[PDB]
């Protein structure tokens, strides 16, 4: 299956993106919301992890378009651990919120909870 | 619809309870391993609250019972908060697990967010 990381820090994206290729997910890259919604039209990929905090486009408006058009799994990821921001995360559309620093571990069958379900 | 609350432990039941009510949502309790599976085949509630520390059977073996028959979302709520809980939660088959204490808003939120996509 195929998982885009929305992520404006590299080496988190790396991370995430090395640890996502280590159980054969294929994966794609965006660095901001607008590449993030055209990665998401152009690849349609299974699932999607997002941080809330991305230039160009926020976060919470990227779910929120997303949600528009498709019901593709949304795994946002943010160092903003508040029950605000995790409340809002998912009222806006995420299945799901974990917050960094996160396990490597539980993000992976957090993914495969997500896939598991859509 | 119908949440199904197990929880050994009375006043965190009475609060899930209270605000799970206070949603709009049915509200079945059960206290043990055992009162849980009867209290599912029984009542076919839509969503399960389920903490892993239970009298008679443990939450986790509730789970992976429940899962040989039925896909309804399981939320793991339990004190235990380690990579490692959380982890054989997820795989053992709940769609998400959260930390006590909680959030009752965020508990509102990610039961919403279950029932959306299932």
């Amino acid at each position: 299956k195929k998982i885009l990381i929305v992520d404006d820090e590299k080496p988190i994206s790396d991370i995430i993106k090395f640890n996502m290729t280590k159980e054969g997910y294929e994966v794609v890259t965006a660095f901001n919301g607008r590449e993030a919604l055209e990665q998401f039209e152009a690849e349609q990929p299974d699932i999607i992890i997002l941080d809330l905090m991305l230039p160009e486009i926020d976060g919470l408006e990227v779910a929120k378009t997303i949600r528009k058009t498709s019901s593709v799994p949304i795994l946002m990821l943010s160092a903003k651990d508040s029950e605000f921001d995790k409340v809002i995360g998912l009222e806006l559309g995420a299945d799901d919120y974990v917050t960094k620093p996160f396990s490597n571990r539980e993000l992976q069958a957090r993914v495969k909870a997500l896939l598991r379900r859509s």
